[PDB]
């Protein structure tokens, strides 16, 4: 049975306006920005970027790949769909 998310859980992350994107549950640095309350820091392959969503916008990627997993126009997509099957726990700083 599934548990809470926790850093390094690989997801497909929905935001307003963009196609569900390959994205993983960020670490929080010592002296780093904290999210809001309920909120989890998404970083965005591809893209890297992050922005701090709810469980609500969180689908895992094993069960949604074959939905979400296909070649998009967007910028940063395809990228993105590289290195979350091929490096996902890598740094991208």
């Amino acid at each position: 049975m599934p548990h809470a998310f926790k850093p390094g859980d690989l997801v497909f992350a929905k935001m307003k306006g963009y196609p569900h994107w390959p994205a993983r549950i960020d670490d929080i640095a010592d002296g780093a920005v904290k999210p809001p309350p309920n909120k989890y820091p998404i970083f965005f392959f591809g893209t890297h970027e992050t922005a701090f969503l709810g469980p609500k916008d969180l689908f895992p990627y094993d069960k949604s790949k074959d939905k979400y997993g296909k070649p998009n126009k967007r910028k940063g997509f395809n990228e993105g769909l590289w290195e979350i099957q091929n490096n996902p726990h890598a740094s991208y700083s």
